């Protein structure tokens, strides 16, 4: 279940990771830390402050061992479309982060962040545990995008709980 | 699912029309033929050649008092995308077509040509009449695009049965 | 499982063909390893359907090139059938076939494909083609004053080999 | 359907002086009506029967009786088997009604359906002004009956009803 | 069932033939012809010109290997009552067919020949082959006559098939 | 409404031969005289007559007393009408001064419960129905065994005296 | 029960001779057995009959016969009633067994029990060797039957049975 | 309604012995008086006419307080009055001061709980009935033991004691 | 319970000769046992008959015959009714046992028990050496029956067991 | 309506006696005071009267401060009568100040949760019990154990003090 | 099931010992006598009077063999945070007994003292002997305090009974 | 629901306000912000960080027309116990926000963020509209606090959407 001390529901799905598709699932990230994040669609203006401000600071997560992977219910060809839109133009540019393709809408539906009559997801966050624990979750209304730095403070706080 | 000889189903969504998004519907196109037809997912090299093919010879069709409406389950922003990617780039470019978004996928369940593990629509085309009417169906595997040549033949074979 | 729609396997068939002017039982499995197309015509001896069946049997051998066999469905008897190949082209006939003329007297065949009108009791004009591995790859169905083109269905066949090539 | 029982309702697409015309049971209300099955059009072992009833129909007409052969096969098929002629295996020009039963309902309905092969019986009916059936017999596929036999039958009935 | 192409329903019951009470059933008319025929009642004067026309004609069926047998819903005593009557008084006279009483009704209603409400068989004909398979069936109401020399032509007719 | 002692008669009605012509009869022509309804199993057999006959020499006997007899089997009216123009010489019945009652569809004999449903006749039954219709005495042999007809008439006698004393 | 079928069991206490005894059908295999009902012990209307089987017993036996007499009184009635001397309306000495049915079964069984009163009516029942009724009358309670003919027919099917 | 002390006893109706008489009594023939109902097996046994008689010899004293006294038994009346009939001397009844009441159905027996189906006949049970149809009192014996007429008496003189007080 | 059939199975404490014991029906196996039931300790209504009884154990011991009398009250009551003189409306010295039916289950089973109120009717039941009831009888509330006709039954079932 | 604190006493109603006297008494009769309704197992057990008698020579103090104190048992009330009119000095109540209430039904012990359905006599409990008829105070002891009256009356002390102030 | 004569219900949580935390349960108790009382809140006016006389006489229990458990539903935080306020605020100050912690508040409802609406404890006592059994319960509404010595006297008295009579 | 974009749901319960006990609900916060916050437990030295962080930075939510309230499973004693605490000593001190108390757990469970294993509340905040409806929702594991900042920065930015895009 998508709630916190619960394990993060399982999914699978095809990304673009490098420019590259490929088909990621929850066990790939086992014995690191992930932030999950949900965003409306590809191709709007609300978004990309948001999904850049991730890639941006992706090497931040890295460095203490935490991968970060965006979601929408739009293509993994959407996707790459817009990562091959540079942001002089409203894309996203090179990404460093994954983009997950919820195309079924199941994994929004799995993370209860689906709008199930426009067919979109909210906002959501998740950081989710080496163990796969829910650790955090936020969600957010459409037009409002959320600190990364305070989710990389979270995830810092979440392992020096860990650590001592 | 759709048969011929049966009303079409009903459907309504926001299409991009010429640059701009409309919401649009089956009722829109009572009075007149129209041809709709579902592909798979913009941004992707099996579909263009027939969409731009289609948009290409849509004069022909007014002509013959013929809507043409192509159908995919992407949003409505991936559709504005993929005409403002020029095609040489692979994109569609100008449209002469609507392009309606099936985001909630809806439309491509009523239509009988959703693929529910994917989550998108096999190549159907129905021709419907003035009355809503499906008069010709047709349904491809994903990869494999159609004759825009022969859509238009069967309407104007269909319209010269009413005589 | 098997149903009359793209990606699902074609449903079984059996029944009395015309073959070179002779009946021969022939069904679905016949054709395993191969393409197939198989199409519904309303009647036989009706205006509307010989220039489409002759069409099929003129292009043949063209589709036995790409591996595709052809096989044209009504619910008529194949006495019917058989008649109407003796009736020369010149004459309103169907004349020589060099695709099969299956019988569908029982009408089950086309009610398993789908494009059974029951009330009147005949098929709409349906068509499918059929891959090695028993697969619906392309379906369409016309009303039935509307014959189809048959380049069209020979051009389809290719790009459906082309695309697993 | 068995004697002294009202005959099953049809209705259908008949040809009738080589033309389609829509007939049913009620057409025949104040009148006799042999009503008689062949199995198939276009089958060697039908036309003698088709044939010898087809000669002796006035006789009928003579005693206000009328007659009308029914097979599975569609009216089509019935008007390709009268523009055959006789000496080709086929009907020629008829002087009795042909009925389509394309839907095999009324088969069905008289008794005389085989259902595995979807054709039928060779049954005949002999049925009195009033739409009751006062005679009724079938042969196996192969075998044609007796018209001056079934004439006689029709004259004694009305023979009874008179005396 | 009592239906052409379809196996002939099973019988038994006693017989007058030739004077004599006879059990017989279906099965003693194996790798034979039979003609089996129904008619309402004896000592009425409808019934019996048809009975005698079979009688006369018995021979003509015997040399195409076929059997003839009328019923009715009569006991076999009014049977032989019946052929012991002379023809110049009303009855049956001698006969060379067999007569099978139908007492129980049981023959009439598997034949589907009985009528119900007054318990007596309608004038019914049956062509069953040497397989107990029925080839012909006929059903006349109750008063009209039918006709001995076209069931002959039809025996041979069935009889040609079965050869050629 | 059942056939057993102290309760009516079943109805009945049926095609009767009576002094040589056919006549239908019901239970209700009975009402106000008393009726022996008897039943017998086939016409034209040896063992029945002697019974039969026996009423009839004995019939104007129960006349005097108002009492009527009738006698049953499910042989037709013309089976009947036959055997009583057969000589009594001839194992025939002679004529007749009882009726003949036809129960050519078994649902007398069925409804008085003498019926055999084997064989599909009946039993040798016997029942003395009162003015009223009501049964007062019933027997019932064994197919091969005849009855007394003085026993009869005296048991009808002695019906009439208890209710007239 | 019916003619033609098996008598229906019966067990009770019987007055034999002036003793109790327990008598059974199963008694009776290889016999003859005339079986008749009376409504009451100390009426009237019964002894006569009772009386005249009595009398010709030896009769009955002389013909491998046993009569038993039944009715629904215990068999210290039937007892009494015997120790009761003729003149005095009694029955006196009996030469036949009378079965006590104090649980009315045997009535029930024999279809003579009337329900309401609870009393039988006037059965009589021959009940061959093997146990099969090949006779059976039944008189409304005041009228009693003929012994002689009763005899008479024992006779007649003991005649059927050696021809 | 039920046979239990505190209960109202359930009706009964039949045909007695009363004063050598047939005549039919019912519970509701007693109202406003005590009624001892008591019940024996069998007429012409060895072991009852004790009892019955020594209520019958009794019985004015039971008059004298206002008490009915009714014999039942499953006989009918025709045996009991037989019974009256035969004098004490030869093991009968003689005269009776008590009415001996008939129940050849049973159902008397079987309402007051004291019937035995198997063998068809009473247990000896008693019952105390007070004027207004309620049991004061029930005993029931096993077949061959009489009861004390005296001890009855005295209960039924106690219950009338107690009702006034 | 009726007659004919097994008396019900009951245990209880008793007193018996001042002191408290455990019985059960098993207790009186081989024996006859009269077994009766009254309303209430401490009402005028009962204690002539409880004390006839006592008064008259002896007749019934000498008969092979155990009385035993049953009430819902405790056994404490018993005891307390027992130690009240005779005088002052006491039972006094018992010949008898005097069985409590607390739980109310026993008069109950016998059928005696006026749920309404919580007491048992008075009744009586002579049970044989088997257990089988003889007798019964039940008297309402206020009228107390006769101990010499009691003893009288008990040696006349005996007499009939023995004789006939 | 329930035993537990601040729900409404369950109902009851039952012969006490009272002052020497039979009375009918019920909850109804204490509204507008407070009630001390307490139970005991049995009438003449060595554990119980210390208790009953300690209340009884307190009777007064509660009284005074507008108290009723009824004492409750499964004994009938003529055990309760009896026990009372035997001496202290032979283990007896001799005379009491406060109500026994007779629960011979045992339906009051049931209905408050005090009763052993096993042996069918009450645990020692207690309830106070307010003018309104609610429940304040409850409690219970095993069956050997006697309480303290003091302080029973300090707690409806206590009660009082807290509607007041 | 809280009702004496019954076993305990199992209770499990963490409590202040000794200024500590410290799992505890009911099986902790087995061989000792164990008084747990619940009350309403922490830092509430009512319940520290009760609270703090059980911990002053700690030692006339420990002598007893007998342990005391306070039990509320609030946390054992505020458990710890009352004691750690001094008596002169309203504090609990020193305790010698154990503080239960019952945040979930399943122990109250075990004990059958939970208020549902509110979420808090009546103020119930249960005494439970060396074997897990309840000797005696007591339940006061939330406004008064019991006395401490009435429970002690009572702990010893079920002890009393336990070594003689 | 406890959901974005859904009202949020209704709550009432005891808060401490100032220094002193005040009802509030849901329907008190209409027509302003309202940012309503869970923390485990009162007395802990996990949560006070960040409930002082909010009161301290209570006016800067004031001025943009934004209440803030902070909730728990405790009960309003402990709150204002905790209140009453100074910081140096682990206590919260003055609060500039309401301390609303869940006794009853019923609010956490509503919110979705009661752990009904130990019957505490995650670290769950919501950000309420005017109209009561949910803008924002985050919830953190027992030992992580939050940043104010941040949840004031969203509150401003969901104002600054309302008031322009």
């Amino acid at each position: 279940a998508p709630a916190v001390t619960q394990h993060a529901p399982y999914f699978k799905g095809t990304a673009v990771v490098s420019g590259e598709f490929k088909e990621i699932s929850l066990d790939d990230f086992k014995g690191k830390y992930l932030v999950l994040f949900f965003y409306p669609l590809d191709f709007t203006f609300v978004c990309p402050t948001e999904i850049i401000a991730f890639s941006d600071k992706a090497s931040e997560f890295h460095d203490v061992n935490c991968e970060v992977v965006a979601v929408s219910v739009d293509s993994h060809f959407s996707h790459l479309a817009w990562i091959n839109t540079p942001r002089k133009n409203g894309g996203l540019g090179h990404m460093n982060i994954a983009l997950l393709s919820d195309l079924t809408k199941q994994i929004s539906r799995d993370y209860g962040v689906l709008l199930e009559g426009p067919g979109l997801a909210l906002r959501g966050l998740f950081i989710i545990d080496p163990n796969g624990v829910i650790k955090h979750l936020s969600v957010n209304d459409l037009p409002v995008g959320r600190s990364v730095e305070e989710t990389l403070r979270l995830v810092k706080a979440f392992q020096f709980v860990e650590a001592h």
